[PDB]
């Protein structure tokens, strides 16, 4: 009933303090909070994805969270808006969602925030079976040109299949998460032509070793130039020790992370999803822990981490 629901919200937010203080990072609550509670019947109903995510570098004093929401509910950015829990922008990232719920099936949302900073990013997930290509997203109109003006390199480097995208409201960036990635397209001589192209920082062989287990890779676009800002691959496991550095501290604060994030499905092994992201002038680590999983990511799991 009423004071059940509202305990979920705090049981999530306590999750949040203390996958927080595994980096000795504090939460603004009051920044926190009523983004929760506009979300409550989304984390009180089922069907929740909530993960808790860090970063290496000069990240690593932040903790995002993000938060499924169901289409039903309508779009989640439209919602902060209105309620004034992050200010328009102004910029076509505003209608990107929206625009991209118009154009093509969406099977969900979800929405993400920094502990100390808020609201930040939205999320539009496809249906596993009925993934947009490239030239389908470039349909849309408010989606960068950037995206078009790679359609050639993306396909030359197989990058075809998106399962879903992210729109960051404060850089003005989309990320397009490719699936269904064949073999030669994480094949190392594959990865560092796409690298070299994109000037990215070039990957060791630890780091090639990790994109080859890759299910997804996303690049970073914006809406000034057609240059991709960086790419990111990502891992889905159990296995706690799998960060892609050499570094002890590196490896030491991920596995430490990775064994001790909160979540809900006891009973089962952590869900995690590490990241490698390639930058011009760095590489930096990532790694999400999930609160709350469903179906789609022990599926994920037993297709990519068996």
């Amino acid at each position: 009933g009423p004071m059940s629901e509202a305990a979920d919200v705090e049981r999530v937010y306590a999750a949040m303090e203390e996958a927080a203080g595994l980096l000795g990072v504090a939460c603004a609550r009051d920044k926190i909070y009523p983004l929760l509670s506009t979300f409550q019947d989304t984390l009180v109903e089922g069907g929740s994805v909530v993960w808790f995510s860090m970063a290496s570098g000069r990240h690593s004093t932040e903790l995002d969270f993000s938060i499924s929401v169901p289409t039903s509910h309508g779009d989640p950015y439209a919602t902060v808006v209105e309620k004034g829990l992050f200010p328009a922008t102004g910029h076509p990232v505003d209608d990107l969602l929206a625009d991209t719920q118009k154009h093509l099936p969406v099977s969900m949302f979800a929405i993400d925030g920094e502990v100390t900073g808020g609201f930040k990013k939205t999320y539009a997930f496809f249906p596993t079976d009925n993934m947009p290509g490239v030239a389908e997203l470039s349909a849309i109109p408010s989606m960068p040109p950037a995206v078009a003006e790679n359609a050639e390199l993306f396909a030359r480097y197989g990058l075809d299949k998106v399962q879903m995208t992210s729109m960051d409201y404060k850089k003005r960036q989309v990320n397009l998460y490719f699936s269904e990635l064949s073999a030669q397209t994480l094949e190392a001589e594959s990865v560092l032509a796409l690298v070299r192209e994109l000037g990215l920082h070039v990957p060791n062989e630890l780091g090639l070793k990790f994109c080859k287990r890759s299910f997804s890779v996303y690049p970073t676009l914006n809406w000034e130039t057609g240059k991709i800002d960086r790419l990111c691959f990502a891992v889905i496991s159990n296995d706690p020790t799998l960060v892609p550095s050499s570094d002890e501290g590196d490896i030491e604060k991920f596995h430490n992370y990775a064994t001790k994030a909160p979540y809900a499905y006891v009973g089962e092994k952590r869900t995690l999803v590490y990241g490698l992201t390639l930058s011009p002038k760095e590489e930096y680590y990532k790694l999400g822990a999930y609160y709350h999983i469903t179906d789609v990511q022990r599926g994920l799991l037993k297709a990519f981490d068996s």
